[PDB]
């Protein structure tokens, strides 16, 4: 799992989820993440982003196609 593919990942996450929801949750890092072979590749991500200034855990499943630019959230929900 190349740590700089997954930080970039898991920003995604954070974003899409805002996006998705009218949320602001400030990204700051990722603790976890596994990568799983399927059409393409689903990431799961623990990850911490702050709420209200105040740190959180997240989980995020992320679906990559790399040969697209194709990254969708799946899911994203505090642990």
């Amino acid at each position: 799992e190349n740590s700089l593919e997954i930080e970039e990942l898991a920003r995604f996450a954070v974003d899409e989820h805002n996006k998705k929801e009218n949320a602001l949750l400030e990204f700051v890092r990722v603790v976890k993440a596994k990568e799983q072979v399927v059409a393409g590749t689903m990431y799961y991500l623990t990850l911490e982003a702050k709420d209200g200034g105040k740190k959180k855990l997240y989980e995020a499943k992320v679906w990559v196609k790399p040969w697209e630019n194709f990254k969708e959230l799946q899911e994203f929900k505090p642990v």
